[PDB]
């Protein structure tokens, strides 16, 4: 797991996955890929015209995702928003019910994969 120190410094996208009650950053090569069995936090840092940073926080919930994965993502989201002074706008993304905002981040492939890390409860 990574802290919030490496978060919203630079424009771009950061994606962690919930993995046994724990944020694990996603490899860049797998950005745009989501397991239907897992839950995710996504941070959109966009640079404004006046040079200031805008933040859009999305937790994303796989359709086959456990209640701990689900619950952890929503928690981290708040905790990280609080960290960024509550400057982020929070969105709940449910697989197959995502905002046009969230889908706009993924012009090429938004590719759903089957499976995912198992719940914390073994
Ligand atoms: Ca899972
Ligand atoms: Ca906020």
């Amino acid at each position: 797991h990574p802290e919030f120190l490496k978060a919203g410094k630079e424009p771009g996208l950061q994606i962690w996955r919930v993995e046994k009650f724990d944020l694990v950053p996603v490899p860049t090569n797998l950005y745009g890929d989501f397991f239907t069995g897992d839950a995710y936090v996504i941070l959109k840092t966009v640079q404004l015209r006046n040079g200031n940073l805008q933040y859009d926080l999305h937790y994303w919930l796989g359709n086959e995702c456990s209640q701990d994965e689900s619950g952890a993502a929503a928690i981290f989201t708040v905790q990280l928003d609080d960290y960024l002074n509550g400057r982020a706008v929070q969105h709940r993304e449910v697989q197959g019910f995502e905002s046009a905002t969230f889908l706009g981040y993924f012009k090429s492939g938004l590719k759903y994969k089957k499976g995912g890390v198992a719940s914390g409860f073994k």
